[PDB]
């Protein structure tokens, strides 16, 4: 029965990998080739496109032979790599998103200096930024290994190039969500929130409405995506055998449909659809 | 190394099957929901999209799991199912094609009744005939092992579930060919070939029937090249059989299933077409 689920579901995990590759990379053809979709709020749209295709192209085909085959074929080396990966997608994914809704206050009580602060100039750096950040801070703990927790039960999987199943410490197992989660999702979910109460005090602004319920969106699916997950990993800390060890595979990879999810979540902008068709 | 290629290559097989179930049945979605893209000669399409569907739908992803694992898991009774089912999509696809060149001889040297003979009607029962001797000729020698071959080689395989390999006695390795394959196709080929000298007899606006017309050339064309060097193989199979290599064997019929995935995209010719692609 084993070698029917082994190739039974290694066909569809490469669909909905070319669900990813494919709408990500659609998205963001109709988004760099159109002017209508240029505007700057479609520019995080463009870096988010990108973390989330990343996600669908060196994180999720690699990350799928861990549960095809069961372990870790690909060296620890690229072990290493494609942890860090798996994990800059998402603080990338996240801090973008964080700097979006810190966008859109700057939209709302600060409109007057839309193109004179944000410029289509100044939100490149900003985004670059952003994956200096993501970078530093998902890539140097890893190669640190600042994740190695003594026991030798980790210690071993640490050891065998055929264990990425990912193992930390105490306090990386801390730093890790604190940092590259929660403190930015509580921070842009805070900051979404005087966002949409200006948003109720409202000649046309229900375009700029549709436009921003959208965004919106983005963030709910997100957060009940991640959430769950890295709820999880603290419960982690808290109470190990409380936290049984195949949910915290379905809910990375419940995470992982983010990606695919994103440039669905697109097809409710004409200005999109429109470069979508004669794309 | 080698499960580095078990599941190296099955994501890669399952994106060519994404082409195949994707692309034929976008085909025909913009068949079946345009006017314009109505036109009979684009019901043996429907057809057409129809068997390369299924090969990309049963065939191919049941088709890797010989591949990828190296045998056959999904018992012998399925093996029959299976292997009955990758044929008559061929036999579908050639024969269904064969009727198109034998219609283009009446939308020129008979265009007159093009309505009165042809009708959107008539040519329904048409496509049903080719499968039910599609079905006939495929399905029948299969369940009747008459491709049963006494030798212990093959009798093995025939015995063991894992075994799917097609390994047929020496005429049904004959009749195979000739009837779903040979003879309509150098039948086919020959009807295309008076359409072909009837078309440059010409020099308001024919082109239109022309840039299309090529279009269908072309199909039959690929189709010819991607089954023909799989198809030539067999007989080498009866003549010499060390001389033919057996993975090339595989090779060859999977270089076939790639028309599947061809198919749609030689559609990408038509603007009738590509205006249903777009707005579908």
């Amino acid at each position: 029965l084993s070698q029917q689920w082994e190739a039974g579901m290694s066909l569809l995990m490469a669909l909905v990998v070319l669900l990813i590759v494919a709408g990500n990379v659609l998205v963001i053809a109709a988004i760099g080739s159109t002017q209508r979709l240029q505007t700057l709020t479609n520019l995080f749209i463009t870096s988010l496109a990108c973390a989330d295709l990343v996600v669908g192209l060196l994180v999720v085909p690699f990350g799928a032979t861990l549960v095809v085959r069961g372990t870790w074929l690909w060296g620890s080396f690229l072990c290493e790599l494609w942890t860090s990966l798996d994990v800059l997608c998402v603080t990338a994914s996240i801090e973008t998103l964080c700097v979006i809704a810190i966008d859109r206050y700057l939209a709302i009580t600060s409109p007057f200096r839309y193109q004179s602060l944000m410029t289509r100039a100044r939100a490149k750096v900003i985004i670059c930024t952003v994956w200096a950040i993501s970078a530093l801070v998902s890539f140097l703990p890893i190669m640190m290994h600042w994740w190695r927790d003594e026991d030798p039960q980790a210690l071993k999987c640490y050891q065998d190039p055929g264990c990425c199943d990912f193992v930390t410490n105490r306090a990386y197992a801390i730093a890790s969500s604190i940092i590259s989660f929660y403190i930015p999702l509580l921070i842009m979910i805070f900051v979404a929130l005087r966002v949409y109460r200006e948003a109720k005090e409202q000649v046309m602004l229900m375009r700029e409405h549709k436009a921003l319920k959208t965004l919106g969106i983005i963030m709910g699916v997100f957060t009940l995506c991640w959430l769950p997950f890295f709820l999880v990993n603290i419960v982690n800390v808290f109470n190990r055998d409380l936290v049984p060890d195949w949910l915290f595979v379905a809910f990375n990879w419940l995470g992982y449909a983010n990606s695919a999810m994103n440039p669905i979540i697109y097809c409710r902008s004409p200005d999109f659809r429109k470069a979508f068709k004669r794309l």
